[PDB]
């Protein structure tokens, strides 16, 4: 998955669980190789936040809840088929590998992490993955400063289409985003990364920026604004029944990835990069 989805998923959990009270233990399917979640509370609230391609759930016991339980955070990585779904207790999805059940007050429901392929993972604790940089959606300024400050890193000797997938610097950018981003600026996917960013190495006022930056956004600005477009398009459809409608809108939003006429190549990782025109000097 890519940044927009994790963000939208987090929004869904928070909104759906805002007034729900969960209780009991957190159940993991026997088949799941992920860790068991030591937790038990008669009444707790679930909240979530996202950062790049990671979603963090926080389980917070309500006052009076028993037995004594400290808040617990869990960080998830969705994988190809992972998702969060809120369903009726008697309709648990066949591939629900981690489940949280609502407490007696009101209709019995279950928040589930569903993942048929089981590529998804979760770890105990609220610590984000070591080395992942700032989220391109929620931490734009920190994301940008970190890239410019570390341009000397060997990560930028690779072609731009490959560096865009390096989560140490572009946390949240995935295969369809790098294609759409590069297409907006018509930047050859195999141009040396540092070469495309070098020029970017309380200065300009708003009037100056409006005159020379507004209609000429740079690669780093788009790493934030492009995925933000997907977030706006997605609205509050995650977790609902508007899946068909949402994918149709996403399909229409794409300008390059998997589009007719567009060229395609395989990077050193085997991932397909879509582009239009010149592939670049470092093309395989």
């Amino acid at each position: 998955p890519e940044g927009p989805e994790l963000h939208l998923a987090s929004q869904f959990v928070n909104e759906a669980c805002r007034a729900l009270v969960f209780g009991g233990c957190v159940e993991k399917s026997s088949v799941s190789r992920n860790p068991e979640v030591p937790f038990e509370s008669s009444a707790y609230r679930i909240s979530a936040s996202a950062r790049g391609k990671e979603l963090r759930l926080i389980l917070s016991p309500l006052p009076g809840a028993q037995p004594q339980q400290e808040p617990l955070a869990l960080v998830f990585r969705f994988g190809m088929s992972g998702s969060f779904q809120l369903v009726p207790r008697e309709e648990l999805p066949r591939h629900a590998h981690l489940r949280f059940y609502t407490a007696p007050p009101g209709p019995r429901l279950a928040l589930c992490f569903v993942d048929i392929r089981r590529f998804g993972r979760w770890d105990l604790g609220g610590k984000w993955q070591p080395g992942r940089g700032p989220c391109v959606l929620q931490e734009y300024q920190q994301f940008r400063e970190s890239v410019l400050r570390n341009l000397a890193d060997k990560a930028f000797d690779r072609p731009i289409c490959e560096a865009l997938l390096d989560q140490r610097f572009f946390n949240g950018i995935g295969n369809y985003l790098r294609a759409e981003i590069l297409y907006r600026l018509k930047i050859p996917p195999f141009e040396k990364a540092r070469s495309v960013l070098e020029a970017l190495q309380p200065e300009l006022t708003l009037s100056q920026k409006i005159r020379t930056k507004l209609q000429n956004p740079d690669l780093l600005e788009l790493c934030h604004s492009v995925p933000k477009e997907v977030v706006q398009l997605g609205g509050r459809g995650y977790g609902s029944e508007s899946g068909e409608e949402d994918f149709a809108a996403f399909r229409a939003w794409l300008r390059c990835y998997g589009m007719p006429g567009m060229s395609s190549l395989q990077d050193r990782h085997g991932r397909t990069i879509w582009f239009q025109g010149d592939p670049g000097p470092l093309a395989p």
